[PDB]
């Protein structure tokens, strides 16, 4: 575990990440996908071997020994609302699990369902919280990624209001 483990924002592309294992946002056919998905392709791209994953789960693939957590969120387009931030949650979930499981001391996580997924509503909170609920009771270091000017600091002053 992390000596204190802490919660800490950057705003830059998450295939840069200097954390021991990285999540990527997912889609469940483990296709190259675009955005985050994208980018963690370009990056890892033998961690989408049989990386397809039902929504609201996460699987991991090692690239060598860099272990690729592919958790799938909820399209907000296709999901209700309420079935949508039952799924999310799930993912975040599934995430803390693989985390714990793999011993690493750290994570790089992108917010899951903000992007293309977000169904054009703005869910930095809800996703956040998500991600607060699943991880709190892990001891890894997590590194938040993000690319907005406004979200970065709207996410930091989320961690610091928590203390
Ligand atoms: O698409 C790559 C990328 C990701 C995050 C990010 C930047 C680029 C600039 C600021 O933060
Ligand atoms: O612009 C697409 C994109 C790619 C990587 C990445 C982000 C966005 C946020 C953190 O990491
Ligand atoms: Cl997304
Ligand atoms: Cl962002």
């Amino acid at each position: 575990g992390a000596m204190a483990p802490s919660y800490r924002v950057k705003r830059m592309d998450i295939a840069k990440n200097d954390e021991e294992c990285v999540v990527n946002a997912a889609n469940p056919r483990g296709l190259p996908g675009d955005g985050v998905c994208k980018a963690v392709y370009k990056k890892w791209p033998e961690s989408f071997k049989n990386s397809a994953t039902p929504v609201g789960t996460a699987k991991t693939v090692m690239c060598g020994t860099y272990p690729v957590i592919h958790a799938v969120g909820p399209n907000f387009s296709n999901y209700t609302e309420s079935e949508g931030d039952r799924e999310l949650a799930a993912a975040y979930r599934e995430v803390a699990k693989e985390v714990t499981r793999l011993g690493v001391n750290s994570v790089a996580i992108p917010l899951l369902s903000t992007g293309v997924y977000s169904g054009g509503k703005d869910r930095l909170t809800q996703s956040l919280n998500h991600l607060f609920t699943a991880m709190d009771s892990t001891d890894a270091d997590v590194v938040i990624y993000c690319r907005d000017k406004e979200w970065e600091k709207k996410i930091s002053e989320a961690i610091q209001m928590r203390t």
